[PDB]
């Protein structure tokens, strides 16, 4: 009772909205890397280096 | 002539605070049963025994 349960739900709100972003923040990181998704073989590269 | 007109007057003046204190705690006490405003059906109680 120390404390309302709508503060505790609050807080875990905030917590669940954490946990979500990290993962998405996660997966953005990881596609820094841009993996080819098959094994056929790739041609030219329309796009230019440090293009955006 | 028996006491000073200052000290039936603090006298006096206490006096007063007091009865004010006391009108002031009598209201906060009636205050402690929370009463329904009007008659019909009410809901889930968004609060819990033992909270604050």
């Amino acid at each position: 009772q120390a404390v309302s349960k709508q503060q505790y739900a609050d807080a875990n709100a905030a917590y669940l909205q954490s946990k979500a972003a990290v993962e998405q923040a996660r997966i953005n990181l990881r596609y820094t890397k841009v993996l080819s998704p098959i094994s056929g073989r790739i041609g030219r590269s329309a796009v230019t280096e440090g293009a955006l």
